[PDB]
């Protein structure tokens, strides 16, 4: 039910970037103040075992393709509520502290 429940998951991602792509002030403020910070951090503490666990088995290679682009599609909408930033912005300071507070689990991916 993995594979079933990842693709929804991608839809959704795919679905918000489109929302804050060509750049909308307006809905790239109130995706900041949302809950979206939360499903974040929560999807980075599941990428991180779940990267390592299925790697350690030829068999499930094909769970971890989309366990990937899942990341990237992530990372998309990540690098869209940036488009237009200033420095010491407001929404520039949340993802700091979002990445401080998983710091542990993003430490994890790059390796």
């Amino acid at each position: 039910n993995f594979s079933k429940a990842m693709s929804v998951a991608k839809q959704v991602f795919n679905s918000l970037t489109e929302y804050i792509q060509g750049p909308c002030t307006g809905n790239q403020q109130s995706l900041a103040h949302s809950r979206l910070w939360d499903a974040v951090v929560g999807f980075l503490h599941v990428f991180a075992h779940m990267m390592m666990k299925l790697a350690q088995d030829s068999s499930q290679i094909e769970l971890l393709k989309e366990l990937l682009d899942l990341q990237k599609d992530m990372v998309v909408m990540l690098l869209s509520l940036l488009e237009g930033n200033v420095v010491n912005g407001m929404i520039a300071r949340q993802m700091v502290d979002m990445l401080v507070e998983s710091s542990s689990n993003v430490e994890m991916i790059l390796k």
